[PDB]
């Protein structure tokens, strides 16, 4: 199948229009690039902000709200008939430090006095409610899907002990969903988003957390599976079990940040796109073929599949693409091979079905067909 321009190619969202929406994460400057705009209009019917809707982007200082960048994404979505996902109301990264400072300016996590810790908990929860209220009151009529909390379960199977949890305990999760439903109403859909949702003990810990929260009447509508995955892991059988188990609790499932890395973990990356062997793209295409056949099998349980980017010229995985060099200066991509030094974050990954020149890859043909 030819490496044709993705602007002359069959629309990816139309191939999946009865199964689930097809989305992309974007930055506002991509809306000023003719190729990226052309790609969003041609192939996607859902959009999400890669970064400008995170807590530190929206309220960098208490009371100073920047909706300008977020507004540009929302206006583009509306003009183009796209669904919008909000990422994300609560997270322990890209979150402003002012949330966690007491009235005298000291970090609340340092407080030992029980009465003062309880006062700090209430102050943090009030600030959390106001952040959520201001955002949902502005976008409740435009944005259907919301990542209310992101990454609240740890990889060890315990709740993540971030400042949110250290200061307020489980109530910050409850307050966040409660607040989004209160100001957004019943028509917005609320999600708990996380990575490695297919991996134990995290998977069981998330399951138990959401089961309990719903038993308590906390309003959660679905689970976002970030799906930052590799060519061989996690297995499709494990992805299927995961999606099925959350659907059995009555939860919608969205694949929210899909990218299929060319590497393992920790990744040993090629230094440029040019150096990635052709065989890697065929291995990736076979993975995409099996993944999307599985998503179609489970389409009644998945409302959206969103890629964490548009095309291979821009992906956050490049920040993880470390390049290892041997004593002679040769690149090393075998995890067990000798190496002398590493250049962190300087290599290139190639995770999508669209190449860096906006031409389709073998993975695109693998998912646009009906085999
Ligand atoms: O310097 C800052 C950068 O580090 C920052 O990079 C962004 C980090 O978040 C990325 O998105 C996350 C990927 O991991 C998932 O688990 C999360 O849910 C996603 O939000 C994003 O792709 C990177 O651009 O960018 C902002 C700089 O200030
Ligand atoms: O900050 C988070 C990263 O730590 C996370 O990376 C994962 C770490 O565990 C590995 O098994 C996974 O391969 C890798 O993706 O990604 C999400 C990000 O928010
Ligand atoms: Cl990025
Ligand atoms: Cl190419
Ligand atoms: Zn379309
Ligand atoms: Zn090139
Ligand atoms: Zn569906
Ligand atoms: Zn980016
Ligand atoms: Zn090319
Ligand atoms: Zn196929």
């Amino acid at each position: 199948k030819p490496h044709i321009s993705a602007l002359n190619a069959p629309q990816l969202d139309q191939r999946y229009k009865n199964e689930f929406t097809i989305g992309a994460a974007v930055e506002p400057y991509q809306l000023q690039n003719e190729k990226d705009v052309q790609m969003l209009k041609r192939h996607f019917n859902s959009i999400v902000a890669e970064n400008v809707m995170k807590p530190i982007s929206i309220q960098p200082e208490e009371g100073k709200f920047n909706f300008e960048q977020a507004d540009r994404i929302v206006k583009f979505a509306k003009a183009n008939g796209m669904d919008i996902r909000f990422h994300t109301l609560v997270w322990h990264s890209q979150v402003p430090q002012w949330f966690f400072l007491d009235k005298e300016g000291k970090p609340m996590v340092n407080e030992t006095d029980p009465v003062k810790r309880e006062q700090n908990k209430q102050l943090l929860l009030k600030r959390l409610e106001t952040h959520i209220k201001t955002i949902v009151e502005r976008y409740k009529d435009d944005i259907k899907y919301w990542d209310v909390v992101n990454e609240v379960v740890g990889d060890d199977g315990k709740l993540r002990n971030s400042p949110w949890y250290q200061i307020a305990g489980i109530d910050y999760i409850k307050v966040a969903f409660q607040a989004a439903r209160k100001y957004g109403g019943d028509n917005i859909k609320l999600y708990m988003n996380d990575y490695n949702t297919e991996v134990e003990p995290k998977r069981t810990a998330l399951y138990n957390l959401v089961k309990q929260l719903k038993e308590e009447g906390v309003p959660i509508d679905g689970i976002g599976h970030q799906s930052h995955i590799q060519i061989g892991w996690p297995s499709e059988a494990e992805i299927e079990k995961t999606i099925n188990m959350f659907a059995a609790l009555g939860l919608d499932n969205q694949i929210t940040e899909l990218d299929v890395s060319m590497y393992g973990w920790p990744p040993r990356a090629y230094p440029t796109y040019d150096a990635i062997p052709k065989q890697k793209f065929l291995d990736q295409a076979a993975r995409y073929d099996r993944l999307f056949k599985l998503y179609e099998k489970l389409s009644d349980k998945i409302s959206n599949v969103t890629f964490w980017g548009i095309a291979d010229n821009h992906t956050w995985l490049d920040s993880r693409a470390d390049v290892y060099y041997d004593a002679n200066g040769n690149v090393v991509v075998d995890p067990n091979a000798p190496y002398a030094k590493v250049e962190k974050g300087k290599g290139k990954d190639a995770p999508f079905v669209f190449g860096p020149d906006y031409k389709v890859k073998p993975a695109y043909w693998a998912i646009i067909d009906h085999k």
